[PDB]
């Protein structure tokens, strides 16, 4: 009856986007060294600890190279094509432009490129939550829809603390629920991340609300 097609949509979204977090971690793992070389050069140059712009021109050049980072980001946008917020698309295009216009020895664009990269990485994690928000919204069940808004809001507070760590937990947690496996309410990071607990709280409320729906479709 009611809610089956809502459940199919969510199941199809979570499965399509199963690798969304690991593919974001791939961008981090590959480009973190480029980012730090920029951040470190700036702070070191900032205190008149001399100039080695080579490390920035190298950093910028490895970001630019073969459009790999832009296309890795465009892949993530397409994984959530049907639900992608406009806040993602603009930032990807703006970051492409920003990179395209980065010139050698121009250190201020560098800081800006670094800044846009960390913001874009965050937006990507926020874009998974957004998509979850759009799908969950469509459900005809007060409890699930109310559980979903708290889930979404605690997922966002978690992402503000650590985008990459939060995104990993969000994908897993919604992965587990949708695959009918018990949500684990234990902090996976032993409360090192202070927002994880509130998120898993919202998740086990969501979990009870999802289960009741599944009971209606038996």
């Amino acid at each position: 009856r009611l809610n089956q097609r809502n459940i199919n949509e969510l199941k199809i979204f979570v499965e399509k986007a199963k690798y969304y977090s690991i593919k974001l971690d791939a961008i981090y793992s590959e480009y973190t060294g480029a980012y730090n070389d920029i951040m470190t050069y700036i702070m070191t140059y900032s205190e008149g600890t001399s100039s080695d712009k080579s490390k920035v021109n190298q950093a910028i050049s490895i970001l630019k190279k073969d459009n790999k980072i832009v296309n890795k980001f465009k892949e993530l946008e397409k994984i959530i094509e049907e639900y992608k917020p406009m806040f993602l698309s603009k930032l990807i295009d703006d970051f492409a432009i920003e990179l395209d216009q980065a010139v050698d020895n121009d250190v201020s664009n560098a800081r800006h490129v670094a800044d846009s990269y960390e913001k874009l990485r965050k937006s990507v994690a926020l874009a998974y939550i957004e998509s979850f928000d759009v799908i969950s919204s469509k459900f005809v069940d007060s409890k699930f829809v109310e559980a979903s808004k708290k889930f979404v809001n605690k997922a966002k507070e978690f992402v503000e603390e650590n985008d990459l760590i939060a995104l990993k937990c969000i994908v897993k947690t919604i992965g587990d629920m949708v695959n009918d496996r018990e949500i684990n309410s234990r902090s996976r990071y032993n409360n090192f991340y202070k927002k994880e607990a509130d998120f898993l709280g919202a998740a086990v409320e969501l979990e009870g609300a999802y289960k009741a729906i599944k009971q209606t479709l038996l």
